[PDB]
C-alpha cells in the first residue's frame, strides 16, 4: 500500500484565466492529489483521485503533468529534480494501482 507524502507550493495552470500558472499548495498522500489556494485552507480547491488518473508524465520547464481520461493538470516546480520527484512518486503509485 504506496503511502507517501509529498506537499508544498506548485505552480498549477489555470485553464480558467486563459491558461496561466497560478500558486497552489499540493499534497500528494498515494490516494490522491489535492491542491489548495492556501496551506491554512481547510478544504482543497480540487481533489484527483488516483483511481482517475491515467498517466502522469514529465515536460518541458520543470512541468509535470497529471493525466485523466478527459482532463489534465498541469504543475510547474521550482526545479528539475524537484519535478522529477512528484512525477515519479506519482508514476510509481500509479504502477502499483494498475498491477
Amino acid at each position: 500500500r504506496l503511502t507517501p507524502l509529498l506537499s508544498g507550493w506548485l505552480d498549477k495552470l489555470s485553464p480558467q484565466g486563459n491558461y496561466v500558472f497560478q500558486r497552489r499548495f499540493v499534497q500528494f498522500n498515494g490516494r490522491s492529489l489535492m491542491y489548495f489556494g492556501s496551506d491554512k485552507d481547510p478544504f482543497p480547491k480540487g481533489v484527483i483521485p488516483l483511481t482517475a488518473i491515467e498517466m502522469t508524465r514529465s515536460s518541458k520547464d520543470n512541468k509535470f503533468q497529471v493525466i485523466t481520461g478527459q482532463r489534465v493538470f498541469v504543475f510547474r516546480t521550482e526545479s528539475e529534480a524537484q519535478r522529477d520527484m512528484w512525477c515519479s512518486t506519482l508514476q510509481s503509485c500509479l504502477k502499483e494501482q494498475r498491477l
